[PDB]
């Protein structure tokens, strides 16, 4: 297949440019948007007073 995604990419771009962002950035985003990936959590920590 590929159309099921070409519709998500194209359609995502529609709701994407709505953000008022640029087309290109919307592409590289809409690309990874309608698709999974790998992004390990963002570990954190602090030093709260006693």
């Amino acid at each position: 297949d590929e159309a099921q995604f070409k519709e998500c990419y194209d359609t995502c771009h529609k709701e994407c440019s709505d953000k008022g962002n640029g087309f290109t950035f919307c592409e590289m985003k809409c690309d990874t948007d309608c698709s999974v990936k790998d992004v390990k959590e963002k570990l954190e920590n602090y030093k709260p007073k006693n």
